[PDB]
Order: structure tokens, then C-alpha cells, then sequence
């Protein structure tokens, strides 16, 4: 069938810290002699309107950090802070370290989620950048520092770390360089994300996806010029669909032999008529977190 | 805030998944101490006959890129023993555990010995699964973790036309009315898992969803003779004693909650959606909206 399977988390389990500063206890991300995580976690509560870090900072001390892997204490022998990503240099390299890479995502794209508090992870699921550049997870207080990742072979990429939840219930992250997603800073000021859509090319390598698996009710006779479906799409607050977006799916056109632009015009009448009580996939809702890469992997 | 289908961290059974390969199939194995756990069909029916021919070198045991001496062999029910020559060191704290329908618990899919991907899966009231298998997958293993301890449940043995999935426990008892064999199967009429379904509600109210409740309450007999009426399962008291705790944390008493539900059961959602799905899920327990949305 069809799941949202998540990649199995072994490899980033085995790099979940904790790091201690002052009464502040978050998850780090430990990597050969470093440990990631971030730098509202030299904070205080005062300062969190308008949080000056570089002075923050240069008050620290190395012995002001309490990094703890497992039963294990590590010893911090420096520490600098990259964007909003504090890097605190320990005495021991990870000798569980995967082989890695730090990958900036764009919007559309999924990742797995390690959700971790005091260091000790706790549960994993599938996720997908927003549009507006939030991420709809699962997060508990004490979960900062948690990560996602792809892995790739046995290649993981880190491409987001945990940061805080907006009011509006979403979540808001850097990518491992420490760069904000989106309009969002560290900092306890007002703060709104844009409205959400939703991601059209990963809607439509559903649709393909269901092609596969067997069910067609939902495919018409028409087709439809790019143009003509983005005017329409919008009107239901889906993100355009670019040429690009066509270029990449041509893969699961070839291969189930419906054109890119007639699958629009399936979903242009998706979107006019709701399900009418159907469900495709197991879905009573258009999904869409699942990128064109994501279905032919699992199809 | 937010709620997700998660799974447990799979770190502790990715370091004991293996391949093994009798003839042409290659299917995967669970090793354990010295014993490799997987499914009887690798052999290809009868198997009493077909196992005492095979020798203990018809059994290629790749760990990774190491290779495993199997000196031994066993059966027990479906599922075959395979004892190797060495011990794995990664072996964690586990036992074997037989699940409930209603239950859930994490898969660990994998495609010729390697890990691939992890979801979160429920035993469906007609003792099967809606899992995301393609070929490679046999052998892929269920469990849960409770402190550090690996409680094993489930090996998956074949898929079902219906693409739901049939399997055994770690002691090779089928879960359900199925065979190891070629015979044509076919999933029994499934249901709802009610107290999973109410379980969610309170999930939802602890996320802000409340539109859904209203001033009423209702009764067992009641709210389950509208149950069998829409194929949901007999909700019984144990139910309710078990919505306990999140009963207490958000007000809403269970046959208050009971009243929401058969209210959605009889008019649906007016075009709304409870956290994000335009249908009722029921594949969270209560344990689970627990270790989700408070600690
Ligand atoms: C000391 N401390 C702090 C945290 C921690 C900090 C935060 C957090 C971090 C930063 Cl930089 C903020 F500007 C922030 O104000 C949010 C806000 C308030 C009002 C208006 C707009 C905004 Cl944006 C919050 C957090 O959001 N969470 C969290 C909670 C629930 C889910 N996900 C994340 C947790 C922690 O985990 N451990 C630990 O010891």
C-alpha cells in the first residue's frame, strides 16, 4: 500500500545529546567533535524579547556547558555560534558518527522528524516543509534541538533543527548552518507565519501514485493549459505549479501514460466536486506530503 | 503541539535485521543472541518434510557484509530458528509479546536484509494490517519499546489481495484465519476500533479541535447499538476505565465524548476536518495520545 514511512532512525539516535546551561536543558546534535544545537539555549527568560547573543555569549565559559551523552559527561574545550546555531567543540569525537551532510530544503520537501527531550529520542514520523516555511510536527516542550533528516544510502542529511512553536501551533527551525526557515527569528516577539497552501506537484505525484495502485475514478477526458490550472488552483490556495514542477514529474507520466497536464485537469475537478465520499489511497483529503521522489521510491 | 502518526525510534532493531536466502528467495531475518528469526516460506507445501532435507548450509545468513555460519536449524510453528555460529553484539533488552487487535505498534520495513523505512501500524479487528510492503519486505519486524526493553510482536509473512498484510507473532501463531501457503485468502469484514477513535477525539481537544463536542452524554447500550449499526467494535467498560486519564485532563467525560461520536457517526463532519483528517482515525490507542500530547 501506501504509508507515510518515516526513515529508521538508528543512525541519528545514536548523536542525541543533552545540553545544559544554567536552569536550560535542550536536545544537541553530536557530529565527529561537535555538538550542535541552539542558541536560545544560553538564554534567559529576561532577555527573550530581545536576546543579544554575541553578548550572551562572550560571557560563557566552556565549563558553563554541561554536555551529556548517555551516562557519559563531555567535556566542552570551545564553543561558537554560526547564525542562530550554537557549535560547542568537544574533548572526544562521536564514534557513532554516520557519514553526513548539511542540506538546506526548499518548500515541498519531507524529511523525518527524531523527536527527542533530555537527549533520549522518543518517537520519529514524516514531515514536509511548508509553503509558508513552517512545518506542522509533533513537539513537546523540551523537544528544541530535535532534528530531520533524509538518509540516502547510508548518507544521512541534516536538513532542519528545531527552534520553536509559533502561536499558531506550527513549528519554526534553521537548517544545521543555523539559517531560519523563513521570516522567523529567536526571538519572543509577534511573529506570523504566511498562509499555508498547498504543495500542487506533491498532490499530483499522489494522484500518479493512486494511478499505480489501481484506482482511476477520480481521472477525466480533459486537459488543461498550464495557465488556465494555475488560475484556478490558486483560488483554492494551492502553491502555482511551474514548468519545472511539470519537468519533474514526467517520470510518472511516462509511466503511467497520463499526461502532467491532464492529471491537472483531474485535480481541477477534484478540487470542483470534493471526494463525494471516495477516498483515494486511503485518504479522504488530497495529500500532500508526498514529493514525486517519495512515490517512485516506495512504488 | 501538533499531532503525528510516530513511531518508536527503531535504533535497537535496525542493528538486528539480516538477510537470509535459501535457493532463489532472500527474505529478511531477526537475529537475536545466536538465533535468526524469520519466516518458514524462505524454505520453498509440506515443511516437515521440506525442512529435513535441507542441510544447514542451504541457509546464506548475510549480517551486512559479514557472512553467519548457520550450525543449526529448528522450527517453531511458522517461523524458523536458524542457530549461527556467533552471537549478535547488538542485541538488545526483548522479549516476545503477542498484541490484541486495537493494539499498535512500529514497523521496521526492509528490502533484502536492509532497513528501509519505519511506520506506525495497528492490528485491525480482522487480525490484519494496512501496511506499505513491496517485494523484499518478508520477514520485516513490529515492536514497541517500554524503557529499553524491545517487545516483539510481529513478523510479516505475506500481502492479501485486499493489499492489507498477514502475519505471525516472534513464536511463529498466525494473527488471524490465515495459511503460509498459496491458497487464495481473503480479509475478514473489517471494523472501527472505537476506544482508539475516542481516544483521538481527546487527542483533538488537547490541540485545540472542539467544535465537534456538545452538551449531551449517552449510554453504552445506546452509543453501541449505533456501533454495530456502523460496523464499530463493542465499546466495553474497560474501555472507558482506560480513556480514564484523558478524561480527567480535559473535562470531557467518556460518554460525553460518546455522545461527539455517535453524533459524527450519524451526520458526519459539516465539510470540517478533527486535526487535519476528514475521517475518524482509529489506529491511536490511548497509551499512545498519552506519550504524544502530555510528557
Ligand atoms: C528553556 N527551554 C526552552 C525550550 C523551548 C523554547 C521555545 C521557544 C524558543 C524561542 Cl527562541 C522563542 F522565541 C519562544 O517564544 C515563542 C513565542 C511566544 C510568544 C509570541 C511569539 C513566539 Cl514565536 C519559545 C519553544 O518554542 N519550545 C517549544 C515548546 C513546544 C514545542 N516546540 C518548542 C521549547 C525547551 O525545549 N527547553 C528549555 O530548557
Amino acid at each position: 500500500g501506501f504509508r507515510k514511512m518515516a526513515f529508521p532512525s538508528g543512525k541519528v539516535e545514536g548523536c542525541m545529546v543533552q545540553v545544559t546551561c544554567g536552569t536550560t536543558t535542550l536536545n544537541g546534535l553530536w557530529l565527529d567533535d561537535v555538538v550542535y544545537c541552539p542558541r536560545h539555549v544560553i538564554c534567559t527568560s529576561e532577555d527573550m524579547l530581545n536576546p543579544n547573543y554575541e553578548d550572551l555569549l562572550i560571557r560563557k565559559s566552556n565549563h558553563n556547558f554541561l554536555v551529556q551523552a548517555g551516562n557519559v559527561q563531555l567535556r566542552v574545550i570551545g564553543h561558537s555560534m554560526q547564525n542562530c546555531v550554537l557549535k560547542l567543540k568537544v574533548d572526544t569525537a562521536n564514534p557513532k558518527t554516520p557519514k553526513y551532510k548539511f542540506v538546506r530544503i526548499q518548500p515541498g520537501q519531507t524529511f523525518s522528524v527524531l523527536a527527542c527531550y533530555n537527549g533520549s529520542p522518543s518517537g520519529v514520523y514524516q514531515c514536509a516543509m511548508r509553503p509558508n516555511f513552517t512545518i506542522k510536527g509533533s513537539f513537546l516542550n523540551g523537544s528544541c534541538g530535535s532534528v530531520g533528516f533524509n538518509i540516502d544510502y547510508d548518507c544521512v542529511s541534516f536538513c532542519y533543527m528545531h527552534h520553536m512553536e509559533l502561536p499558531t501551533g506550527v513549528h519554526a527551525g534553521t537548517d544545521l548552518e543555523g539559517n531560519f526557515y523563513g521570516p522567523f527569528v529567536d526571538r519572543q516577539t509577534a511573529q506570523a507565519a504566511g498562509t499555508d497552501t498547498t504543495i500542487t506537484v506533491n498532490v499530483l505525484a499522489w494522484l500518479y501514485a493512486a494511478v499505480i495502485n489501481g484506482d482511476r475514478w477520480f481521472l477525466n477526458r480533459f486537459t488543461t493549459t498550464l495557465n488556465d490550472f494555475n488560475l484556478v488552483a490558486m483560488k483554492y490556495n494551492y502553491e502555482p505549479l511551474t514548468q519545472d514542477h511539470v519537468d519533474i514529474l514526467g517520470p510518472l507520466s511516462a509511466q503511467t501514460g497520463i499526461a502532467v497536464l491532464d492529471m491537472c485537469a483531474s485535480l481541477k475537478e477534484l478540487l470542483q466536486n470534493g471526494m463525494n465520499g471516495r477516498t483515494i489511497l486511503g485518504s479522504a483529503l488530497l495529500e500532500d506530503e508526498f514529493t514525486p521522489f517519495d512515490v517512485v521510491r516506495q512504488c
